[PDB]
């Protein structure tokens, strides 16, 4: 008989899951498995992103149960767990979605070796990206493109992505009964308290395939908005209704299929001929994700500066003081502190909000290494993606892909163009809620009598600015210019 395992790591969904469809074909029993490490926080990760993962597992649990099955959350390391379950469950096939991350390549190579020793077939379809990224590299002469223009030119020569896979059957082969490793008390989805977190999550975005498909439909309620979408023209200060789709954490964990997203965009584009084109269009935003996945997977040390052949070697500063202020939302610039507060409370910010805090910390004002700011983003973001966090930090620090270091965002004027009353600032910085709009972006300039009336004395209830942007930006621009010549 055929007994199969469908191993979830990413791709936490039932729709467009060819690994799940292969595991179900002719199978007597299917074991849907996610492997959890209960010594993780005993080593980093915020409760916001970890609870997002737990909610996504609870959604899969309810989906498998509605189909007569059950999700199995196995504790331990896959190298130790899978050899045990292969013999206990009589496994003949193991299926999981391909993953191009560095740790995944080393982990999956070991499990593939263990499956071969136990006579288990391994099926690893590609479904996290739009295309087989290795095929895109092979079709471009054996190397990845380093510009969005050349990459968009390649995918148009390749053609459309594969269509999304069909839905799984309405009834699934359940896991076998009375199997000791599949006991319900040891395979259940844990809460955020049981894993060791103390403070509760504060984000407003709930995990799961159900939420992802609901938010996908909500975005497609207005086909004109989708068709004319232009990323640079979107409002970073909108928080009651964000200006972009906010599908990033669902695409990160695989709660939503990029191939399904893409297929729904093409349905709309065929009916709106004046639709926006890449790179600013919504399809172009998926292509940004595909571009960085393709470059990073084929580039060694993509997340670091040393040994990264695409990243410029800049003599970034070792300033723990400046980093702490940026990390703790106490820079003295309300626009920057408000965004850093949205980071630790929501785990998500608009792309141009991320631009402001990243430029400020790196090539704009503080001259702290982009790896340091990434580490802070890797902790709090709920859409934290290995390759995407990297390339955008190297972009904003002007270490790769981007080189216009004379373009420096002002931590005062940038948000004032979108939100002159400071609506966004008052929401995430309630200490400045009574400050008149004329000073809310520059509270140190307000008369003391205005500061006392508004109940916000600079240096007592809100800190003075850590740097003079005019002086700090001039120094940073000169150091970047001198670094671009010694790089040759
Ligand atoms: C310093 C910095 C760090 C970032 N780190 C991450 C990260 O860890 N994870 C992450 O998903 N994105 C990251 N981004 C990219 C981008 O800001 C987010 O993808 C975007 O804010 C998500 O919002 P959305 O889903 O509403 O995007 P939309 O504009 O609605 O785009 C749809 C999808 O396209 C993809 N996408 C959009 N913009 C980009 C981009 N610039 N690069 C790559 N893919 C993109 C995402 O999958 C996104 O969900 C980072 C950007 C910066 C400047
Ligand atoms: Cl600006």
């Amino acid at each position: 008989v055929k007994n199969s395992i469908i191993w979830f790591r990413k791709g936490l969904r039932l729709h467009d899951n060819p690994a799940l469809l292969e595991a179900c074909k002719d199978a007597k029993h299917v074991y849907p498995v996610f492997v959890l490490d209960p010594h993780f926080l005993q080593q980093k990760v915020s409760v916001n992103r970890y609870n997002f993962l737990l909610e996504s597992l609870e959604d899969l649990q309810r989906s498998f149960q509605a189909r007569g099955s059950r999700l199995l959350v196995l504790r331990g390391k896959p190298e130790e767990v899978f050899p045990r379950v292969f013999r206990e469950w009589g496994v003949t096939q193991l299926c999981f979605e391909h993953d191009t991350e560095p740790y995944a390549k080393v982990r999956d190579a070991a499990v593939r070796r263990l499956a071969a020793e136990a006579g288990v077939e391994v099926v690893t379809p590609i479904s996290h990206t739009l295309y087989d990224t290795d095929m895109l590299v092979a079709r471009n002469g054996g190397a990845a493109p380093l510009t969005m223009q050349s990459f968009t030119k390649l995918v148009d020569r390749v053609g459309d992505p594969p269509a999304p896979a069909p839905d799984p059957p309405a009834a699934m082969p359940p896991p076998a009964e009375d199997m000791p490793s599949a006991a319900p008390a040891a395979t259940g989805v844990p809460t955020w308290q049981e894993v060791g977190f103390k403070e509760p999550p504060l984000t407003v975005f709930k995990g799961g395939e159900t939420e992802a498909l609901a938010r996908l439909e909500a975005a497609f309620q207005d086909p004109k908005w989708v068709a004319g979408f232009q990323k640079p023209d979107t409002d970073p200060s909108a928080w009651e209704k964000p200006a972009t789709t906010v599908l990033s954490p669902y695409l990160k964990f695989g709660c939503l299929s990029a191939r399904l997203f893409h297929a729904r965009l093409l349905e709309v584009y065929r009916r709106h001929p004046a639709h926006s084109q890449p790179p600013v269009s919504l399809r172009g935003q998926l292509l940004w994700r595909e571009f960085f996945y393709t470059v990073g997977s084929t580039t060694p040390n993509f997340h670091r500066m040393a040994g990264n052949p695409v990243c410029k070697q800049i003599d970034w500063d070792d300033n723990p003081e400046f980093l702490a202020a940026w990390r703790e939302a106490r820079t003295g610039f309300p626009w920057i502190d408000a965004i850093m507060t949205q980071l630790v409370t929501w785990g998500w910010m608009h792309h141009l909000a991320r631009h402001s805090v990243a430029c400020f910390l790196t090539r704009g004002d503080l001259y702290v290494s982009w790896e340091r700011g990434m580490e802070v983003f890797e902790e709090h973001l709920i859409d934290q993606d290995h390759y995407l966090n990297a390339a955008n930090w190297m972009w904003l620090s002007a270490s790769a892909f981007f080189s216009q270091y004379f373009r420096v965002y002002s931590p005062v004027v940038f948000g004032k163009k979108y939100d002159p009353e400071g609506r966004f600032i008052r929401k995430f910085l309630p200490v400045l809620k009574d400050m008149p709009a004329k000073y809310i972006y520059e509270p140190w300039t307000a008369p003391l009598e205005v500061q006392r009336k508004a109940g916000c004395v600079v240096g007592r209830d809100y800190p003075a600015p850590i740097v003079d942007h005019a002086v700090a930006s001039k120094a940073c621009i000169a150091r970047m210019a001198a670094a671009y010549r010694r790089s040759k």
